[PDB]
């Protein structure tokens, strides 16, 4: 039962698709495809489906576009065919980049870049990441291409063990006795529980910063002498922006990251 | 909302011609049609010195009033009034997408009334109307036509050069952009000194707010002591004086285009770290700023009005040295 | 610590001897054995090494005295000095004196010569505090700025903001705050925001206060991607709700206190008309008589 | 002990720079230190002050790129002591002023003449008299003094230049230079995730910035290049000609570092520049904390410069070599 029209708009066909536990009538947000565009170029979508018209927009800032609220691809607005309404909100897969690890890319590494681009993380970097999963590993990675050194701590050996492969200088359970507090420029908070917050705050060194990318609790709290006393910086950051995934297209194609890429989805996964 | 209308179109090869059977486009899906309020008039002279397109209806300072759209229009509608940002970017490239898309590499040769079709009509189609700012309601359209150009223009150069309110900044040149710097830079909290050579000019200078008015900077300033010096005049010996006065770590703004290569000492530039920064008209972004200056009363840019089938006459007036409503 | 025979020390090669002209005085009220932590004075004497101040400079204290030697100093950030802690002017190190030896000069700010020192010693942290927040935060002449508390430090924030160019509301429970800072220059001000002002419409939140309730209003109306700057200590720990702060990109940023830069700064405003701090002058003798007044709730010339 | 004189090779505007033997070895005062030299670099900057007349003073031992051992220190000194190996900080900033404190104590308007070698003596002998003892970073164990000795300029000005263009891994960059200074830039660039592309005139710096990790290498940017391509433009020979490729090349928005020294004055097409907004920046040396920056990348391998040892006695043949461009990377001195 499917759309076919085009004014401004484009048709997709879908060539891999992602895999919502926090959610859990649209169709449901990681899309890789074939069709600014001529029929047959290879594109991936970007999420947040801004509206293009506005001043977050225009903005450089698409993903928290207040006119797109409940229409983002798959999340208000796993299906063959795909009518693209803003073609704006695509991005285009480098010949050598399949379509399984764009699909992959497209939130899973796109979410960790745009963090740790805000971040401002660079060579001279010493980061802490807590949480080595489909958004923690490809961080590991995202943040090794822009030269950092990095930390990450995760509960599971299993992660500990994958975030070794990926290249993170150390890794660890908890951290130990000979780490000093206030040592780290950045904390990645990948799971983002009032325990998790309290290691990255004390942890971050003064003038650093805290982003809580997970989400494992409705509310954190923060001890307000130390952040004003430190002035430690907590920063929020949601998804990513087009030009963010034609960023990450970009190092996935070039090698520096490579996403862990594997319909009974009742049973990252593409 | 009528089939027809009139309009002056520019041709390479024979200027600009009133026509009075124009068509009225129907917007398609992502389009809408604007109903033209003010549309301001010197790059439109440049033309007689030959820069830009080929058979495009010119105007590029342009404030209306939305007509008709089309489906998929859901930012704007019928009845907002709107102020057009003319370098009229893509909207889909990294430039775009971006925030600047004042340099959009797509819509070279597709800008608003200097490629593609502008003010000089009734009616303006506007493909792409993400290049659209909303005019707010104290502010009138003749107003917000002439804050498109000369206002957005120094405003745009303001904000980059991030000027504050212990910024000590030096103007050169006060005339139409310039005038409109003075103010700009003001609002932004700056103490502003500006430089021309025209009495009158430095006169105008004083009235809108410098701090300080001169002919040639006396030896009682200091050189190295402006945090951002702002050239609209742009030869060789503005310049060295920009060079020469600016601050370790501050920045030449060349605005002005007075010579088409200029010089800079490069010992002096390193060893102090100045910057050189292009500025190119203004962003969507910043024309929605620049209204709200305007709204709030801290800017007041200078216009007269008059019908638009007068235009041929003040071509030829600014030709030797103000907006027209349709 | 109290009061006549104190002595009076030799600068040794680095360091400089500072004759205090003014000091200011709540912090106080809250290092071990002088206090005095808001100086203006008069260069006294100089050690032999020092080539950035003479004899007769007329320079204001920068609180924080930072070491000048670790990447937080080196840096533009030597208000966070790590071994600062404890050494700051008047707060672990030794105003309420008549000549102060400064070990650390660069942690001082030259007075303009229009600028009394009166005013200067007011500016070391009842200005320079929300200045650097207001810096900190990138307010510009588009900006559309919310602060709660109106009192010693929110008071000057709404000049430091107007300043910048910025719209100025203010919220605050105390009819006689609200009044001066309708006086101040604020755009609007309000015992409580009214339904009429969207949420989501401020471009940055300073919170003087800092209770949750008034994090809480800061969260519901700084728009996305704004800032939240909870500057006053109300509490000890303030908790923000993540999947709001996640989804609008929303940002706090710690300020504490300013650096040397930031003094230079505020003294600039204030030397050009743009920030005028409210003073009372008096005899630092008086001293007693007005640390007792503010508890049951100025500055002094030695 | 330490001896109470010394060797080492002074500059005057009458006569050049030459060897002096009869030196004097300072006590250091309180807050000072005294630093035996390890190794002491060379650099295309001495030259333009040799033979251009680029005038920093008279009368000093010349040397700005210098790595020791603190062979004393003075009685109020407590951040060294004897024995600890440290690199100069060239520019050698006051400390007190608000470019110092500052984050940019790299343009000290009070140090203008006082720079490590060039108005104030350097490294060119065997002790040197440090009279800000802040203007030093500590070398890791895992560097040798030379390759510390190459890091204090030859690494460090590109470092500033490269994390002033805010350089990141989407950056595609051009470097236009692989000498000292140019080879260096690719080092750091590779570091901060960027792809780079290099020019050089002379083949044998071609054929070592290969080596080093450049993404490609020419003579001259082929026309498969598209203009208006890169992100940023690096010139560390700084003449007209290299000038005007920087702008032919460097896309809309994009940043031009024109870190050489080539010309005295240069010039730029004000309608491109402002039509595509390009920067134009500045850069000069580096900071204390870039140096604290760049010696903890050269401990982490992730930059190695190309460095060759010789006896500072030889110096004034490396001098002449330099003069034509006669080997690639950089040569330092063991006093
Ligand atoms: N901000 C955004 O735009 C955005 C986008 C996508 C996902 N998310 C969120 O990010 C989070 C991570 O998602 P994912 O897909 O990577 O999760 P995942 O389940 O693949 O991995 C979670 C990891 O956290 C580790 N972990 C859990 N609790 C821990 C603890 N207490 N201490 C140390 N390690 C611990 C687990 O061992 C596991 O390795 C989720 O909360 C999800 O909702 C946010
Ligand atoms: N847009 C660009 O901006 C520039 C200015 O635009 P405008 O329309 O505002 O120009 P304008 O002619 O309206 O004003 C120019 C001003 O510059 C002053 N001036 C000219 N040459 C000078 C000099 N050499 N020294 C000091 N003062 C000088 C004049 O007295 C006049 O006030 C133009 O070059 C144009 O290309
Ligand atoms: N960040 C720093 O570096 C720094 C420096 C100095 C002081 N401070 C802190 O800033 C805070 C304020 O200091 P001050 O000198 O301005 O105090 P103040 O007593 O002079 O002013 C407080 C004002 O807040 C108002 N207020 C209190 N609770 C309120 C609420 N729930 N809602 C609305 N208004 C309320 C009061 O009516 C009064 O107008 C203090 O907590 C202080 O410790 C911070
Ligand atoms: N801005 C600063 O702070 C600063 C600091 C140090 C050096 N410098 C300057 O940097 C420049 C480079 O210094 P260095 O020590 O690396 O020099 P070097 O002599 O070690 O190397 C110079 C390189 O440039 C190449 N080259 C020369 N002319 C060329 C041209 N026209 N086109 C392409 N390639 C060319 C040569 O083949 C050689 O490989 C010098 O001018 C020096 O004065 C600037
Ligand atoms: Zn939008
Ligand atoms: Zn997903
Ligand atoms: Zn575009
Ligand atoms: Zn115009
Ligand atoms: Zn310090
Ligand atoms: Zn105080
Ligand atoms: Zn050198
Ligand atoms: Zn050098
Ligand atoms: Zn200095």
């Amino acid at each position: 039962p499917v759309h076919k029209p085009k004014a401004g708009q484009l048709l997709l066909k879908v060539d891999a698709v992602g895999l919502d536990l926090h959610v859990i009538n649209y169709v449901m947000h990681e899309i890789a495809g074939t069709v600014n565009y001529k029929v047959g170029d290879r594109v991936a979508c970007v999420g947040p489906n801004g509206c293009g018209g506005c001043k977050y927009c225009r903005g450089a800032i698409d993903n928290v576009c207040k006119n797109a609220f409940g229409d983002w691809f798959g999340l208000g607005y796993y299906q063959q065919y795909l009518l693209v309404t803003r073609p704006r909100n695509l991005s285009r897969i480098p010949d050598n980049v399949s379509a399984d690890v764009a699909a992959a890319s497209t939130d899973a590494v796109l979410t960790p870049y745009h963090a740790i681009k805000m971040a401002q993380v660079s060579p001279t970097s010493n980061i802490l990441l807590i949480g080595a999963g489909g958004l923690g590993g490809n961080a590991i990675q995202v943040a090794k291409a822009f030269g950092a050194k990095v930390t990450v701590l995760d509960k599971k050996k299993e992660a500990r063990d994958q975030a070794k492969k990926l290249g993170a200088d150390a890794v660890y359970e908890t951290l130990p006795e000979s780490i000093s507090p206030g040592s780290f420029s950045a904390c990645f908070d990948f799971v983002s529980v009032q325990a998790t917050f309290d290691v990255c705050q004390k942890y971050v060194e003064p003038k650093g910063v805290i982003m809580p990318v997970g989400l494992g609790a409705p509310n954190l709290s923060f001890n307000l002498g130390d952040l004003a006393l430190r002035e430690i910086r907590i920063l929020g950051s949601f998804w990513g922006t087009t030009n963010d995934l034609d960023d990450v297209l970009k190092l996935v194609s070039e090698g520096k990251v490579k996403p862990v890429v594997r319909k009974e989805l009742p049973e990252r996964v593409v």
